[PDB]
Parts: structure tokens; sequence; C-alpha cells
């Protein structure tokens, strides 16, 4: 079958990039619905309003309700119609950005995406994760188009909590290993085809960037300043990981992330933190060489990502809990079946327990 | 300043991909203006009509006049309006594809691009080269958006004259060296920013793919059959070279290509064939190591690309002609000024003569 | 533009070299004004007087006032005229040597330079740093000529405080990284041209000599004895670093050194000690690979150079202080603008905080 | 004993550098005696006169008599006195430059040196080779000072006969091997001390530059154009080879060059061409590894340097002739005694015959 790569039309990144939003957006449309979470608008609404106004654009500011839900999408569509908006700008974290993408899809208008953290690879994908209003997962809304533009102000990202950059490292860490597994098995990607050389190269570049720049970038993040190492990790967490997962493929790491919703234990932990441990588990499952698992565990440990169940607050009755996680990870349609040679719940259960023991030993030897 | 990468929204490649055009295009629009050159429609119009009709799409076939000109764009716009077309599909070589992109820009509608040869990196770029009707260069039309979709049927490409695949190798050969020069000098790219890591990786992947797959792919091309080596070179000539040049940067090789319009000698040679010799000249100009120039010259020689002036039919009064080429290559606004340390016409003139002598010696030692 | 390398006419180094001063100086001139600081004359005046007298030279001893100031230069010129001196010998540390060079320039006579410590790369350069009498910086006096001869008695150097050899290592450490940055950006050097291959080779030789010989040389320095390792480090701190900085280029490390005069905190620390931390900061700024920063930090740590702000006694209100340092480091005309891609104060501020955190972590892991 | 490196005060190189002579010379002196050979003044006198006049300098043009002789030095001194010249500029090849240096020494004034070919390492040294008027060698005049400035217009050099650049490659080829031999034996250099690390690094850089750039530079030379490869070889033939031989040491290669004046056969061959074969002979004498001799022989062959006696037109009665050469090469005071372990005429004779056979075999295998 065909080989396919998808991408946002234009990806932009640099310090102060919010100040240039208006000039970047003007070739696309004149009247913008701005979905932003209240915290982000707290510090960014004035700059954003100025950027668009100076470029001659209309801006209808719509504070985000917090959840990417069908009710919230229709609420924002009503608001957008009153202002005759012809495009959507989402500014914030993953839930805000998914909502903007879905809203623009249903209005059939361009979308611009301004991540104010680099915490997941959501910004670039042709995908919105729909939840109920209460926050329970609902469905994956596959979009016919990636976002028109993605604009990352790296100074805003650097000012955010450093834990959220580490979380993005965890999400991006899975990219190479899941795309490599899909290329080994010949699996179809979310772009709908087999993998291109381009996507595999960006996926592998993602991993090497994290290895080379992750620790340097976290020093900058903890000081809330921008260095080229932080710039490179933001690119890896956003563009490389986004194109990497969507056009290179998903496999065990993300099925294992999804499987942990079968227990309540890890509720306080971010998407990318659970994906980091899912990645360690995939490496056990595919029996990666010792040096490769050690390198990944050490990278995770160096930026604060969990390498044990207890670091995700998964404690007590581990056998019952890991059976729940393993069974949900292997549910019909899950991406774990993209692993070479197929995988069942018994193998995932085994990998979960062993990956946990590996991390415990690692933490012990680190004293 | 910001770092920026641009891309077509979706790039698709595989054998028989023309048969799936209708299903690929349906999420974008329902009524398609199809710009195709008469030779391509000669063999492809029936398959293309079937693909779109089976998917429930309207197709208004508009045979292409041959030149990407303002008169031709307005002619096609009139034809499209009569059929109430809501999108444009260009199918053919570079001139057809540039026309489709420019037409869709002026109609403000999506564009799909179906290269039937892999002869240049035109398909993916947010750029149309406008000519007069007589064929004289007119202007560069910079587009606000890359094409929505690019669809390469590799069986159609493999059936085309093999010389046109080699020409695409020549255009793609420049990608790594021009992007690397721009990254060394800190030059602004056509995407409007400094280079991303992603773009440099795709540019370098482009070069390595040509080295590893070029000769294997030409065997397939000469037999008019599809192998994975030909598939990889098509990707390199189209997606990698396209994103590579636009988001990684242009430099001396393409300024030297442009400079050869100052003489009539190379009129029978394709865009990518002149770019191959421009690349050898850039390597002399930047004083690349001997092994690197030899590798490039050998790659060019192995797929039939020119490594001497005479192989471009540039013969007689070489000093006067190369002074004309060097001066036009250094004209104000040319990309040769993206080279590290700056470059003037005396240095380009020197590099032209020396690159020519290098190629002559290479051909001699090859007997 | 032209490529230019400058050098003192003759550089001499070895144990007991002061005893041979007279024979080395005789081909240059017969009547010598000897500028020496009182401490150095305390131990060296008798040997120096004997060397010159035995060779048939006149010596007018002029104890140095301590500061390289315009008033001091004119005072010494008056003294020299009374004795009809036809050349100048400076013997001591950097302030003495700069004064001798400037004095000889204004008398229009040859100058010989005898460093009695290897604490900076001042001895070889065509530059004097002029201060007011109170010690405030005044101006850079660019000289039309490097010193005629430089004579380093390595036994006198080895007898000096070991901290002053480590300081020279810190000044010399910057040489490779600043010259490499200038060669990457194409910056003009203080020799007035672009860099030669010769200057880049001496700059890189400087760095490798410090890596290979620094710790061995400090053992000798602490014992106040001469070994070949100490001999090689003296050459690196004097000739290699001198030609390296002047003909290879200055960049961020020295602008950052200059920037710390915007705060009073580091007043007790030597020129080369501040340059060592400026070098670590430049490595953060140019995002050097982790292994390279670690190697530099470990080299600094092994000879006692500072790798944190607190080791320069910069403590308390770090954000305000580092903003002052960053702004002065980026003042108009500073060498930080020789860095590839340009640099502003926000980037320098970020690099300062991150380099400080890197050094703190290094010291912590070293326990 | 002390380690000593000597250098011209300022070395300048680039295309069109003759046009900037006046501004480069003005800080040194106002009234210049210009010694130039008639051929060079034929093309350069007008530019040179303009450069000095525009900078406000006086120029007394004195066409050179052709030989560096005591009679010629006194003739030029008389001419200089009539014009009250306060400095000397030599412009031309080695004989002109040696004369300018010696003249400035006897007038006790600064000297500037403008090589118009890069054929030997004469320009930078504190040495003039004095001949009788008939052209017989007379003596080595050791100078107390290297030239104040050396200015190489690389466009003038590139315009000269290409054979003269190859000759300079031959002279420069000896630099690394003779300096390395002197460093192995601990020999005293012409700077009067043991070798510095700086001088050994420049000597080795010289050799590697010839290996990497020699063939690329000869392509440029044959086209009479300037490329960066030609620029690097000019630096290697002039600055690197000059400092390399004088401060790194001479050994067998140059003693063997000197020894060939004992026969008339090689009279039509340039200094550097005889030094190339002397270098091959030294490699036999020191029993260099096979790969090293092959590399040197191949480098020589690739730029047209002789690797056999017959290529120096030394033919007929080879045993008698090589005994004459070997005996003169080993004369008292010759530099061949700087070779490790000492050398006598029987060993040199053996090396001459064997080096000749090696070159003959090399030429044969090359067909
Ligand atoms: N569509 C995709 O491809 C994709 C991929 C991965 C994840 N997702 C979805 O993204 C959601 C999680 O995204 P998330 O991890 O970013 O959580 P999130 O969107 O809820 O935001 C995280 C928090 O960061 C806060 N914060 C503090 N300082 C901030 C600052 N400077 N900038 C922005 N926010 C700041 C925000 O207010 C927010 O509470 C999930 O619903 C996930 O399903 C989608
Ligand atoms: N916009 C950009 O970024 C960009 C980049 C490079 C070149 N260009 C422009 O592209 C133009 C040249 O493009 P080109 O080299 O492809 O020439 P072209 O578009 O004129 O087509 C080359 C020929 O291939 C013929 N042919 C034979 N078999 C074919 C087959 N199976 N499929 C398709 N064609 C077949 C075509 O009819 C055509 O005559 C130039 O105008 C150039 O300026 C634009
Ligand atoms: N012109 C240039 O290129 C250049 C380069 C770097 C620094 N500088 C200037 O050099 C000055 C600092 O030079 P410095 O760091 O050598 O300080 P310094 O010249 O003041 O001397 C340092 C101290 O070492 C003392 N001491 C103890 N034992 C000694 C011994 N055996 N020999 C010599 N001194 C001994 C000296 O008396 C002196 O107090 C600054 O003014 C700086 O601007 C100039
Ligand atoms: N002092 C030292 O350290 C040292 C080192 C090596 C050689 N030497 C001496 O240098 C002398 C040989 O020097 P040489 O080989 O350069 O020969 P040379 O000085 O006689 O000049 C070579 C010829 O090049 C001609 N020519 C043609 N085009 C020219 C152009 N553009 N520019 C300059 N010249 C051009 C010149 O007129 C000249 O006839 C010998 O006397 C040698 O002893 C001295
Ligand atoms: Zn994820
Ligand atoms: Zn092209
Ligand atoms: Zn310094
Ligand atoms: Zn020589």
């Amino acid at each position: 079958m065909d080989r396919i790569i998808q991408s946002p039309g234009k990806y932009i990144q640099g310090t102060g990039a919010i100040k240039r939003l208006g000039d970047y957006l003007k070739p696309l449309a004149e009247r913008w619905l701005v979905v932003g979470d209240k915290f982000v608008l707290g510090f960014a609404e004035e700059m954003l309003r100025k950027s668009l106004a100076d470029a001659g654009l209309a801006a209808e500011i719509a504070p985000f309700g917090g959840e990417c839900s069908h009710n919230e999408i229709n609420r924002l569509r009503d608001i957008a119609g009153n202002a005759k908006c012809t495009a959507v700008l989402g500014i914030g974290g993953g839930k805000t950005l998914d909502t903007a993408k879905a809203l623009a899809h249903f209005m059939n208008v361009p979308v611009a995406i301004a991540p104010t953290i680099a915490s997941t690879d959501a910004p670039c994908s042709a995908l919105s994760v729909i939840y109920t209003d209460e926050g329970e997962f609902d469905s994956y809304l596959m979009l016919p188009r990636n976002p028109n533009m993605v604009i990352v102000d790296t100074q805003i990202v650097a000012g955010a909590p450093a834990r959220l950059l580490a979380a993005g490292i965890g999400d991006a860490l899975a990219t190479w290993f899941e795309a490599r597994a899909c290329s080994r098995s010949g699996a179809t990607t979310m772009a709908g085809g087999k993998c291109t050389q381009a996507a595999l190269a960006l996926a592998e570049l993602c991993y090497n960037t994290l290895l080379e720049e992750g620790e340097k970038a976290m020093l900058a993040a903890e000081q809330h300043v921008v260095t080229p190492a932080l710039e490179r990790v933001v690119e890896a967490n956003t563009y490389l990981s986004g194109v990497g997962f969507e056009s290179g493929g998903l496999a065990a790491a993300h099925a294992i992330h999804n499987g942990m919703t079968a227990i309540p234990d890890a509720h306080h932990y971010y998407h990318g933190e659970k994906v980091a441990f899912g990645t360690l588990t995939q490496l056990v499952l595919e029996n990666a060489p010792v040096d490769e698992i050690e390198t990944v565990a050490a990278l995770c440990h160096s930026v604060g990502l969990p390498i044990t169940l207890a670091q995700l607050d998964i404690k007590g009755d581990i056998p019952t809990k890991m059976r729940l996680v393993a069974e949900a990870a292997c549910a019909e349609g899950e991406t774990i079946h993209n692993m070479p040679g197929g995988v069942d719940s018994d193998q995932v259960y085994a990998a979960l327990l062993v990956a946990d023991q590996y991390g415990q030993r690692f933490l012990q030897e680190w004293e």
C-alpha cells in the first residue's frame, strides 16, 4: 500500500513568537476565534490582542471551558458565529489545542495552534481526543487535515513549570521506538499508509535530540530561560514527535499508557509521564538490548520521568492492577498489535512486572 | 529570528496511486479542475476520470497550454468557473504543477498535485515560477501555503523516460549542500525563518538516499519497473528535496543554475541537469574536501548527470560565457550570498572553470 | 577580505632565560629602559643587571608604579630620556608588560617583554590596556606592531604562586573556543583580517595542550619546579593563546569577562579566572555537546578555576547581577557579536544562569 | 637550551592585496624604496605606485638587477639614500625578496616583503642567501630580525606560471619531515634554540595542507584563478613552510638540495623541485614506512614534481654524480647531521640511488 506522511502546513518556533502571531496569521484569515485557557489568557491575552490588532485582524477571545468535549465545541461555535469568525486560534496546552482543531473542523475553517507548553505531541496532529464534560474519554476524532500553522513561543514554554517540559520529553521518547516497531512489523500508520523514510528519520532524530539535549534543556527550564538546547527539545517534543507518531506509527508504549486508565492510581500524572514508563515496558516486551534499556532508563531518570510503578503512584495489589492494564492495553483495535510478531496480554503483563523490577534496580544502584 | 519548516499537508507515494486519487481527494472538495499536459492525459485521463467518478467527485478536464504564465492561469480560472470547480488538481511535470498551484491560489481553493515524473522538487513547494507565454522567465510567485496534498504514482514515474529521473537526482543532489551552507551562514530560508533541525535532517537524508539508492533506482527506471530503490529515490527527489530546499535553504548551486540563462548554450538540458553541475561548482567554491567532491562527481557520472561544461553543450568562448554566468549568479538578491563568508563574481568565475577541469579529469581517468 | 596573522618577532622560553637576556637583546639596541614591578626587581634586578652589563648594554632601572596609565607612561618616558634609552624591556606581569609596550610605542623604539608569570596572553599582543591611575579601565591602545621579543624564564614562572599559572590556563582555555566561533561566523580578528589556518591551528593546539598537560603542570607549579609539562603550558598560556586570540578572534568568553566589571563581586579574582567561567558560559550559549562542556568543566575543576558564580564570590541577587553582566557583555562593539547567528542580552543572561547551574551540579557530583 | 620561535611581524594574504599595500605600510614608514624585478614591475608598477601614493607614501622605484649580491645591495643603498628612503619594499620572487631583506638590514630600516610567486619559503625568514654577481653561491647572511610585514596578493600568484606554484609545494613538502627529524634528534634550529610546539604544529599543518589541497590548488593555478584551495597552499608554501623550516629545523632534504650544486645537471630546475627529490631521499634515509613514501611520491607526481634523477635531467654516470652529491651534502656544517643517529656520505649515496629506483618503479606502475 502507499507510503504517506502528513504535516502541519507551517511550523514556527522561537522566543517572543507570540508577538508575531498577527503577521503570521494574516495570510490565512482576518477574523479569529481565540480559544485559550483562563490561566494562559491571564498572562498572554494583552500581547495576543496587540499582535492581531496591529496586523489588522479581528480577535474574538473565548475562554476555554477546560475539556475537549462535544458540548464545548458547540458552545464555541455559537460564540464564533456571533463574531463572524473565519478561522480558529487555539492557545494553551493539549486540551485547548485539540478543542481548537475540532472546532475548526466543524466550522470548516483554518486553524492555528499556539502551544504554551511542550508537554505532548498533540499540537501537530490531525487528531482530537474527545472527552465527556466530566473528563471521561469519549472517542478519537480523526481530522481530514493537520493544522494550517503551529506557532511555539519558546519563551512562554520556558516560563512554564519545568515538570511539563519533562512530561513532553516522556511523550516524545516513545516516538522512535513505536515508529521503529511499526516499520519492523509493516504496520499501517495513522496517516493511513506505510511509513516514509522521512517520518522514520524525524522519529529517530527525535530520540537522539532528547539524548543529546534533554539534560541541558531541563537546566534551562528550571531557570525559566531559553537556550538552544531547550529550543531543540521543544522542536523534538512538538514537530518531530508529532509527525513521528502520526506518520511513523504507534505501538506498545501508547497502548500501555491507555491501559493505565483501567486503574485509578496514576490519575495525578501527566500523559507524557505515563508514556515514559510505557516506553520502558515496550523495550522489555521487544527484548531491547541491555545497553538500550539502560540508556532510556537513565534518560528518564535524568529529567525526572518515572521508571517504576510506584513513581506513578501505582502501589498495592500490583498483580491485579497490572492484569487490568495488560488486558486493556491489548483490547481490540489497540496499537499494541503493531508490534512485530504480535503480542497478547500475558506478554504485556510479564513486561510490566519486569520493567518495574528493572526500574527499581536502576533506582537502587543510583542510591 | 524564528525557525520555520513548511510542508504539503499530506504526501502520498506508491504504485498505482492514481487509481486511489478519488478517495484521497474526496475529504478536500467535490468539484475538481484537472490541469494536465496533453501527453499525460493521453495515457492517464481515463484512469483519472474513473477514480474521481467512482468517489462521487466532479472532474473538469482542462488540457494544459504548456507554460506557467499569467495568461494561462486566467484562461484556466475561466474554465474552472464555468464548471463551478471548488479545487484544483495538477497532473504532470513541473510547469503543469506550478500552474495548478498558482491557479488554486488565485481561486482561493485547495490544490492537489500529482507529479507524473520526479524531475524537480517543484511539487511540494509554496512557490510557482511564472513565465511569459514565449517561455522567458517572469517572476517567482511566493504562495501563502504549500499544496494540500501531493500524490506520486511511482508506476507512472517509472514508466517515464529514465533521463527525467536522473534529472530529478540532479535537482535533489543540491539539497544537502545548499541547506548545509545556509545553516553554516545563518541564512534565512524561503520559509521565512532560520532552519529547523527537521529540515536539515531531511536535507541530509536526501543526499544519503541518492548515494545509497541512485544507481539501483536507475536500473529500475531504465527497465520502467518499480523497486524499493526507485521508490526511495522518488521520495528523495520530491518530498525530501522539496522540504529540504524550501525550509533548509538555497545557496550557490541554484544561483549558478539561474546564471546559465545568461547564455543560450544549455537550452536543451533539464533544470536538474544544470543544478548538478551547479552543485559541483559550489563544492569547489566552498572548497569541499577532495573525497566529497569525488563522491559527488562519481554519483553524477553514475546516473548520467553532467560534470563538465561540454556535457551541458557549453562549448567555445568559455571565459566570456563563464563571466556572464558568474555575474548573473551574483546578481542582487541571488541565493549565492547565502554562502558562508560571502561570494563575488570573481570567486564564482574561478569555481566554474575549476569545477569544469575537475570533471574533465574525472571523465579522463574513467576513460 | 585578507587573512592576517601577527606575531612577536621572536619568542624565547626556558629555565634560566633571564641569565641570557643581554645576549638576546644586544642585536636590538644598546641602552635599555627596564620597567619592572618592585616585587620582581626584589629578586631579579641583580641577575638582570649582570646579564645586560656582561653583554655591554646600558640598563636604566625604573620601578613600575603598578598601573598601565597615561601618567605612568609619560613618567617613564621622562626617565628614559634622561638615560638616552633606545629600547624598552618590561619585566613582570600583565600590567608591567602592557606599560612597556605602550611606552616603547610612544618613544618609537623596540620593546622586549619578559613575563615573570604566565597568567594571561598579554605578553605577545599588539595591544595595551590603558587604565586610569585609580585603576578604572580607560581604553584599548592598539599598537602598530607586536613586541620585538618575548623572553619567558620558566624557572621564574615556576617559582611564582601556583594560582597564577592556573589563572593563565583559564585565559588560554578561551582561545580555541573564541577563535573557533570567529571562524564559524567569519568575524574579523584584531589582526584586522579573517583568520589564517596557522592561527586556528595554534588556537586548537593551545586547548589540546591544556587538556594533556594542565594537571601535570600544576603539580610542578605547586612544587615550584620546572618539568616539560609546565614548559608546554607556559608556551600555551603565552605564545599559543596570544597569537590565538589576536589572530584567531575573540567572542563571547571575553565579552562576558568584560561584563563582570558591571558588578563589584569578583574584584579579588584574576583576569584568567573570570575568563574561565566566561568560557563555560559561551559553551552553554553556543550549545556545545555535553561531553565538550563536561571536559572543559573538569579541566577547570582540576586546576582550581571557577565553574560557578559563587567561586568568583558572586553571591546574592543573582538575577539583577547577571542582567547587568549580560547587558554590558552585549554593549556596542563587544566581541560577543562575533558569535555565529548573533547574540542578545536575553540569550547571554540565560547562558549565565544555566552555566552556573551546570557548574553547581558538577561540583555536587564531585562531592 | 631555550626553545625559540621566530616570525615576520605581520603576514597578510588575499586577492588584490597589492591594492592595499599603501594602507598596510603606512604605520611602518613614509618613504619606501621599492626593489622589484623588471618583469613584475611590468605589470605591477602602476598599481603599486597608486596604492602608496593614495596613502600619502613616497615610493622610489628601483628595478632589481637579478642577483642577491653585495654589489647589488650597495647599488640599491645608494639609490635609497638619494631619495631619503626610510624603509624597503621587495616585490617579486626569492632573489628580489632576499635582496630587500639584506638591504633593509644594512640600512637599519623596516622591510616589507611582497611575494609575487609562492615558489619557496624565503619570504618570511630572517635569512638572505648572498650570491656573487655571476650567480655562484657566496654565503648565508643571517638577519637579526624577520621581515616586519609579508603581503601576498594571491591573484598575482595565481596569474604566475603554474610550475612555480608546484615548485613552492616541493619546498614546503620538506618542512614537516625536516622539522620532525630535528625534533627527534634534538637539533638546534636556525632560530637558535630547540623547537617549540608551535613550530612543529605549523610544520605538520604545512604537510597536511599540501596533501589535502595540493591537487585542487594546481587546478586553480593552471586556470590562473583563485580558489580557497589555492589560498591555503599559498599560506602553506609561505608562512607555514617559512616558520616551519626556520623554527622547526632543517635536515637531510635541504642538505641534499645543496649537494646537487656539485654537478651541473639540474641547473634548469627550481629550488623547490630539487628539494622535492631531496625529501624523497630523506625518507629512504630515515627508512620511512612504505605507505608514507608512497604518499609523498604520489603527491609529488600529482603536481608535477620530480621523483627520479632523470626528471631533474640528472642522466649518465649516476654513480660518480651521486657520490659528488652525497659528499657535498655531508660537508661540515651541513644540516644532514641533524638527522637522528647521524649520517655519513655512504648512507646518503645509498639513499640517493634507492630513492631514484623507488621513483622509477612508481612512474612505471603509473604507466
Ligand atoms: N490530538 C493528539 O494527537 C494528542 C496527543 C497527545 C495528547 N492529546 C490530548 O492532550 C490532553 C492533555 O494535554 P496536556 O498534557 O498538555 O494537558 P492540558 O491541556 O490539560 O494542560 C496542562 C496544564 O498546563 C497549565 N499551565 C501552567 N502554565 C502554563 C503555561 N505557560 N502554558 C500552558 N499551560 C500552562 C495549563 O493551564 C494546563 O492546566 C489530553 O486530553 C490528550 O488526550 C492529544
Ligand atoms: N515551484 C518550485 O519550487 C520549482 C522547483 C523546481 C522547478 N520549478 C519549475 O518547474 C519547470 C520545469 O519542470 P520540469 O523539469 O518537470 O519540465 P516540464 O514541466 O516542462 O515537463 C517535462 C516533460 O516531461 C514530459 N513527459 C514524458 N513522459 C512523461 C510522463 N510520464 N509524465 C510527465 N511528463 C512526461 C512532459 O510532457 C514534459 O514535456 C520549470 O518551469 C521550473 O521553474 C519550480
Ligand atoms: N594587552 C593584552 O593583550 C592583554 C591581555 C590580557 C590581559 N591584559 C591586561 O593585563 C593586566 C592583568 O595582568 P596580570 O593578571 O598578570 O596582573 P598584574 O600585571 O597586576 O600582576 C599580577 C601580580 O603577580 C605578582 N607576583 C608575585 N610573584 C610574581 C612573580 N614571580 N612574577 C611576576 N609577578 C609576581 C606581581 O607583582 C603582580 O602583583 C590587566 O590590566 C589586563 O587588562 C592585557
Ligand atoms: N632566505 C631564505 O630563507 C630562502 C629560502 C629559499 C630560497 N631562497 C633563495 O631564493 C632564490 C630563488 O628564489 P625563486 O625560486 O623564487 O627564483 P627567483 O627569485 O629568481 O624568481 C623566479 C622567476 O619568477 C619570474 N616570474 C614570472 N611571473 C612572475 C610573477 N607573477 N611573479 C614573480 N615572478 C614571476 C620572476 O621574474 C623570476 O624570474 C634563491 O636565491 C634561494 O637561495 C632563500
Ligand atoms: Zn502521547
Ligand atoms: Zn531546483
Ligand atoms: Zn584574556
Ligand atoms: Zn628550501
